[PDB]
């Protein structure tokens, strides 16, 4: 793991970005919107993310950067080779300005376009969850290990409705959703953020999360966190996973994954690494 | 206060029970079935009923009880007048048998067919939700608000998909839910349990709740600390709330509570006074 000073700096940064943002929380919200009623934004989002990449171009100004709110500004989300660091400052923005308790800071490097490490820092709940290729997935100490369930008619899913409030794309998330859950599965969870979403994948607490609508920065951080903990990253499809396809499914194995790809009627998307 | 030493003796036995849900999340079950294969229980509900109601009989052998385990056992959902202890020991069985950090132990108290004090014990969060008629609704010894909101389309939202799969009633819940998500609301989040998305409620993190299917037990604890809060509860039709109807909506405030109403399509259910 030649990459261990670079994922310890990253926890270290994602810890005090999580003290920004709880300290946030607990204050008033000046609530701004981007290109949607329902796509929401604060200062705190941009302030975080200019903190985490000035302070990672102090220690490694040769590495590359992903950051949703930068994206925002007008930068690129092309990933090359280049070590980059794939950011959401705040992800759960629409729980953050309700104060509801799910919000987290996610970083994800990635070498030759591949995720090398992951961090998610559940900062509400004071979780930081990690993981680096080859070397497990933890959650406070606490090494994490996906569920051994094979069976989707005895499996809890989390997903999301989504950004979108489109009557057709609507109606395509509730008909994905409505035929997942009378396969029968035994239920459906909702947190409001991929990256916690996730992070329950890994820890067994869901068996698999899947969702269509998700940008790089989204995914990035916990996908290893996943399959550190045994899981598997997919396409809706089946196809193989890429994180700039806006698609995910995230789960504890390829028998549940494929089982929910046969149900998803995908949605068309705007890749991220295209115009 | 005739009731404080009721409410004192709930909260110790509402943390014992508590300790034994969350010493039995992290080891093996025996999970069995009730009247389908997605409407769950443990020996753990069974103990823990078990427990409360021989503890509370022991000091209040004049009480009335009415617990859902103890319902399924042959009991009736009769609400007199009599001081009466309405139990649900794990509230969140599909959570706790995937261990998905959200179940709760919830006792509500009533006299006089009214509720008098809540106690919601979120187990694994180690959360502990409180409140007694006229004096407030506490975390963990902090006082709870609810929040301010009062615009629909700045609104976050908390249901659940039910324990049904019976198409006609799924596709409801779902058309209810697509009429209030296209409002539009902020969002819509589940976290798997009534009683912890009421409290939810109570500290502002969410705006309402609302949900058609819940039982008396569901609702019990959690309603009164909603109202303690600053909250309101009341039916979906927009008409009083009825601890019997299986049906609810916990708000923030009757703007918001009033608006949902409207937007619901009533599923037709049997009540916990009915046979
Ligand atoms: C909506 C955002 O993130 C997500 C994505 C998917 C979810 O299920 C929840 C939140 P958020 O702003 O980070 O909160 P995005 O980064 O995609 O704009
Ligand atoms: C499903 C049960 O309670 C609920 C009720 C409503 C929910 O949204 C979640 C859980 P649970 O078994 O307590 O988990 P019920 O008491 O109704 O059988
Ligand atoms: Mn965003
Ligand atoms: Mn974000
Ligand atoms: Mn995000
Ligand atoms: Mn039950
Ligand atoms: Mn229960
Ligand atoms: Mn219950
Ligand atoms: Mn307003």
């Amino acid at each position: 793991d030649p990459w261990q000073e670079c994922m310890d700096y990253a926890v270290t940064l994602a810890r005090q970005a999580g003290e920004v943002v709880c300290e946030a929380i607990k204050n008033e919200m000046n609530v701004m919107l981007k290109s949607s009623p329902v796509d929401l934004v604060t200062a705190t989002d941009q302030k975080v993310e200019k903190m985490l990449i000035s302070s990672i171009k102090e220690k490694y100004p040769s590495h590359s950067f992903i950051g949703e709110e930068s994206v925002a500004a007008g930068e690129k989300s092309i990933l090359t080779d280049n070590p980059t660091w794939i950011i959401d400052p705040i992800d759960g923005t629409t729980n953050f300005v309700h104060r509801f308790p799910f919000v987290a800071v996610s970083i994800g490097f990635a070498v030759n376009k591949k995720i090398e490490f992951g961090v998610v820092y559940s900062c509400v709940e004071g979780k930081m969850y990690t993981a680096r290729k080859g070397k497990g997935a933890f959650c406070n100490g606490q090494k994490l290990q996906v569920s051994q369930q094979e069976d989707i008619t005895k499996s809890l899913l989390v997903t999301e409705l989504g950004s979108s409030r489109t009557p057709e794309t609507v109606r395509m998330v509730l008909s994905n959703m409505e035929k997942l859950f009378c396969i029968p599965v035994h239920g459906i969870r909702s947190v409001g953020t991929a990256a916690v979403n996730m992070c329950l994948v890994a820890t067994g607490g869901a068996d698999a999360y899947y969702e269509m609508g998700i940008h790089c920065w989204d995914v990035a951080g916990a996908g290893i966190i996943v399959t550190e903990a045994g899981g598997v990253l997919m396409d809706v499809t089946g196809g193989p996973f890429d994180l700039m396809s806006r698609r995910v499914i995230a789960a504890n194995n390829r028998i549940l994954a494929e089982r929910i790809a046969k149900e998803i009627q995908v949605i068309p998307l705007q890749r991220d690494d295209e115009d």
